[PDB]
């Protein structure tokens, strides 16, 4: 039904293991924050979130107010963090809703609170990246930030430039921005001040350094059980599953002579008569164009032939058996012996992993597995 | 409240020139077919269907049946075709919902019938395309399927594959298109079949092949006032106008001392005490990332304001040193016109590697859309 033409499929079991491995990686003390924005990565918002609730996460981050607001109206309960700003002109709906607010700077903060609604707020340090944050040098500003009437400051954070790569200039730099983090915590203590919830991790944070203990690790690539890029080099070998897989039914089957092209391509030319699969799925639905790399069927590799276009694209089952109409193709995911991974997909669509989950087309049903 | 963090504006006035400038160049008995697709190529399906219905376009074409009964439900009454293959466990839906449904061929022609509800259908002709379609070959299962009793024939058509190119080669795979379409409209004839509405065009069809007669035009991108490239010199050259901007506010400014850089990314080191504008827009809003690092730049007030570092998933930077006119609040152009400049969807589709059709039709779910 929702599966006739092309469809996501979510393994919950995958997920639901990716969530204890990375919680038995963490410090006892430390909790997953699960990531969740963009469509939970492409994976679904409602699917992801009201099943990682139910198996006991319980806290969430999103990037705006009004994916939080998705959430609330979900069932969601667990706290929830705004990773971006939201304009005061909404504090009420920050109070209505309990949404916790990143304080992205003093200012800001001061026009919030001007606002008049308590609000749960985690501050935001900017420790070298040099968008969103605090400077580690108003340290004033930053103390200031936790004597606002109306600004519960339940939390702070920074977010890590360069923590998936070993190589000495980000590893510096990494452990200049923890540094320059914990000496921001270490000033504030000195005036009296106590210590909320701490968080620096994101995926590559836990990955690359595991020896930081904070409150939470913001899960996100490690939760849907890839990686940004295909095999990386990291300290910690995770058993992480991937979660997602993108499917498609064969909907015609045609031949092609000798010398004949799909979509009169410069780059196709058959070199055999062939036999032609057609596949309902197309950039759209956010199978990247450049792809213009194969897909799975039967188990085999069928190559992709001629561009792809908007609402479908075509592969080569010359030499697959048992190929008819309403045969599952597999453009990510298993198909027995043979997988093609998201970030084998990202890879030869000159992209990251992060870019092609989070721009699956909206288009797309998803079910669960 | 839609217009706080991220938005496409519509401009329909501009939509409904594209309309009338469209409608003047075809023949007065010939159809806009307007292809409202994939959110109607970003622009909002909802809100571009319903102008279009309002303004007098009486025919569109959807991929797939579930854009299709969307489209009833937002009121739509004209008719509507579905151009690529719908399931025949739903051709109840195919006859509740009024859709036309496209023959792709003999054997899915067969099996909707045997479905047992009246639906009415186009049937497609592969005439080189190679992928949906009756063979031109296999006449005999054409004119079959103008004898199934469920399915009503209202329409047969055909796809051009390089209309848009005026290469030699191209304009010659074309004509033999055309040609061998017309040979199966003429053996159908022969076979005392009385030939239903017929289309052949999308928008480089019109400009490039203005001379065919049908009874549709499947307009596409010259609808949405761009064109997919730039700059091909069509045949006919038609006024044309952009119907699509995207927007982001500004919610951080910040100094960047020389030396520094954003995102740590090698890709940006400033050579000079800098402003930086944080725009809360990223690459899940459908903003390409690799617009990355001076790939492209923004339009705020009135002024270039390059792309800094790396694109995120729902945030970028830019570089506002030399525009003092740039508070919390300002209004950054990504795509559209900002006092006398302008940067055009194309020009963003060429900076990406891409072309016109996917930047727009892969516009972000989570970008607001507001009329204009
Ligand atoms: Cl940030
Ligand atoms: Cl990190
Ligand atoms: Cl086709
Ligand atoms: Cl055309």
């Amino acid at each position: 039904a929702d599966t006739d033409r092309a469809y996501l499929e979510i393994n919950l079991n995958n997920l639901e293991h990716n969530v204890n491995t990375l919680q038995k990686a963490m410090s006892p003390k430390c909790e997953l924050m699960a990531v969740v924005k963009a469509e939970a990565y492409g994976h679904g918002m409602y699917e992801v979130t009201t099943y990682l609730e139910q198996i006991g996460v319980s806290s969430f981050a999103v990037a705006t107010i009004d994916e939080g607001i998705r959430l609330r109206k979900y069932g969601i309960s667990s706290e929830i963090l705004i990773l971006g700003y939201t304009s005061p002109s909404r504090a009420k709906e920050l109070c209505k809703y309990e949404l916790t607010q990143t304080l992205i700077d003093y200012r800001y903060s001061l026009l919030l609170n001007k606002q008049g609604y308590d609000i749960k707020a985690h501050i935001k340090i900017d420790t070298g990246m040099h968008r969103l944050g605090f400077s580690t040098e108003d340290k004033d500003k930053i103390l200031a930030a936790f004597s606002l009437k109306h600004i519960k400051v339940a939390g702070i954070f920074t977010h890590l430039c360069a923590a998936d790569s070993l190589e000495e200039n980000d590893v510096a730099f990494t452990n200049k921005q923890i540094g320059s983090f914990y000496k921001v915590l270490d000033w504030l203590k000195s005036s009296g001040l106590n210590i909320p919830k701490v968080h620096i991790q994101s995926s590559y944070g836990l990955l690359n350094y595991p020896e930081l203990e904070c409150d939470y690790i913001r899960v996100g690539v490690a939760l849907y059980g890839v990686l940004s890029s295909t095999n990386d080099k990291t300290k910690l070998e995770l058993d992480l599953r991937p979660v997602l897989s993108l499917k498609a039914k064969v909907v015609l089957i045609r031949k092609i002579k000798q010398g004949e092209s799909v979509g009169y391509s410069r780059a196709f030319t058959a070199t055999r008569d062939s036999l032609i699969a057609i596949l309902p799925i197309g950039y759209a639905d956010g199978f990247p164009r450049n792809l213009s790399s194969y897909v799975l069927i039967g188990g085999r590799q069928a190559p992709i032939v001629g561009k792809i276009c908007m609402d479908q694209l075509a592969v080569d089952v010359t030499d697959i058996p048992n190929v008819k109409t309403g045969s599952i193709a597999t453009l990510i995911g298993k198909d027995g012996k043979e997988e093609i991974t998201a970030p084998m997909v990202a890879e030869s669509a000159e992209s990251i992993t992060n870019e092609l989950l989070s721009r699956m087309g909206h288009r797309l049903n998803i079910i669960r597995r």
